[PDB]
């Protein structure tokens, strides 16, 4: 009976508005917390340090002090003993610390704590730790929500996330950095999931498309803000720090917001109810049928398709956040990625979805896999002789990719009794944060051949939108 207590009370109007702008704001920020492990754990180039070079023909010295290596360039992880001046055997690995190249960043996580050379299999950690506490935020959040309410968790999150995030630009050693970080992302889980669901509930019936188009175009955009912020600040003790201060503002302006109003009703929290119910029609300048509401009124109201939906979001998370990290070694200029993902995004999922819709359902998810498969797959055979053609299938398979997220969920998720749609989005979703788990450490086989990786990320989403096919 609440719909019609929303009908009474507004529906569409200015505070949907204004609620939604205040919520949709931090997702920008959220974004940019997550794919910030882009700018400021990048590896620029290393050598090992030399007497003979940098104080106690320079060519000459880098020739005779570093023995070449195997990818045009001096070795990274090894040094002569003595210098070979036989050059107009017996190698030996660094102590004295490596030099880096200050070009492009003035200091990475990896130039602070030397995670190179053998210490490699440490950076594609950062991330897994990172997604395990995204999960663990996420699954303790869902049981937290319904003792202290809906706003309150919204308000300490964005707490949590500023102090955390501040404290964690601080840090000495890299274990505190990682927990820290841990804890960061669960609070980031818990902001997203509260933001979704209060947007959810505040709205009238046509909830369905426009916040959940909203949501996706928020997260474009912080593609963008990420790269812009990126653009704007090199160090990484400053860019954690600028980073996380905004979300102490936002602490602060929430603190007005009302609460869901559905939700109060359940626990018998009628007077407040009432008072947030009269303050929403003041706002809404609907002040004519709030007469009505007079506390009775509100006292009287007091299994194939789901593998195969399984599939396809394991899928779409695993490669996806396997892949959207190591922009690095995807190609050049990591200012001008990670900040055209959003514009290649919204065009080509709107495109997408309004020529594919007509064709037929299935047709449509099964092509928002396969097509991005053989993206990804393609850019392996092409050569370095052209950068361009290099670069731009694999930003493109990403933003067919990004696509997937709303295709398997607004036209998507019919696939059921069909009674409400949100008993299996959640489900879906678990796959989705339990995926990315299992998706960085797939890097860390860099070993035993550098193609494997991509080769693994192209593979399985072209198996899982071969299989998507297979519904009867
Ligand atoms: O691969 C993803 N996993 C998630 O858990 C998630 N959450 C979100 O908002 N976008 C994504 N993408």
């Amino acid at each position: 009976a609440f719909p019609e207590l929303l009908d009474r009370v507004g529906g569409r109007g200015r505070f949907q508005l204004l609620q939604a702008v205040a919520l949709v704001t931090p997702i920008l920020w959220v974004t940019t917390q997550s794919m910030l492990e882009n700018f400021s754990a990048a590896v620029p180039h290393h050598r090992c340090w030399v007497p003979l070079l940098d104080n106690s023909g320079r060519d000459v010295l880098l020739a005779v002090s570093i023995p070449p290596g195997p990818d045009q360039r001096p070795h990274q992880c090894l040094r002569f003993r003595q210098p070979q001046w036989q050059l107009i055997a017996d190698t030996e690995p660094c102590e004295d610390g490596w030099v880096y190249d200050h070009s492009t960043f003035r200091s990475t996580i990896v130039t602070t704590w030397d995670l190179v050379c053998d210490s490699q299999a440490l950076r594609p950690m950062a991330q897994s730790i990172f997604l395990a506490g995204i999960l663990v935020g996420a699954a303790v959040c869902g049981h937290a929500s319904d003792r202290f309410g809906r706003r309150r968790v919204l308000t300490w999150s964005y707490l949590l996330v500023s102090v955390s995030g501040t404290i964690a630009a601080l840090m000495p050693t890299f274990p505190l950095y990682c927990l820290f970080r841990f804890l960061v992302a669960s609070a980031v889980a818990g902001v997203m999931m509260n933001t979704a669901s209060l947007l959810m509930e505040w709205t009238s019936a046509q909830a369905g498309p426009l916040m959940m188009t909203l949501n996706a175009l928020g997260f474009s955009f912080g593609q963008v803000l990420t790269g812009s912020v990126a653009y704007g600040v090199r160090s990484w003790r400053m860019l954690q720090l600028a980073v996380s201060a905004p979300f102490f503002l936002f602490f602060v302006y929430s603190w007005w917001l009302p609460e869901s109003a559905r939700w109060l009703i359940t626990v018998g929290r009628l007077d407040q109810s009432l008072r947030e119910l009269q303050r929403v029609a003041a706002v809404n300048r609907r002040k004519a049928e709030a007469d009505t509401l007079t506390v009775e009124v509100l006292r009287s109201a007091m299994r194939l398709r789901t593998f195969i939906s399984m599939l396809c979001w394991f899928a779409f998370g695993f490669t996806f956040f396997g892949l959207a990290l190591d922009l690095q070694a995807l190609g050049s200029n990591i200012f001008l990625l990670q900040a055209l993902i959003g514009i290649v995004d919204l065009p080509v999922k709107m495109g997408s979805l309004l020529l594919l819709s007509r064709l037929g359902r299935r047709l449509c998810q099964a092509s928002s896999l396969v097509l991005p498969g053989l993206c990804i797959l393609a850019n392996i055979l092409v050569p370095r002789e052209m950068g361009i053609l290099r670069s731009s299938l694999a930003v493109l398979g990403l933003g067919s990719l990004g696509a997937a997220f709303t295709c398997v969920t607004i036209f998507s998720s019919e696939l059921f009794p069909t009674v409400i749609r949100m008993t299996a989005v959640g489900l879906g979703q678990v796959a989705a944060r339990g995926g990315a788990m299992l998706g960085p450490l797939v890097r860390l086989l860099g070993v035993y051949g550098s193609w494997l990786p991509l080769l693994v990320y192209g593979v399985v989403p072209v198996l899982s939108g071969l299989a998507a096919l297979l519904l009867p």
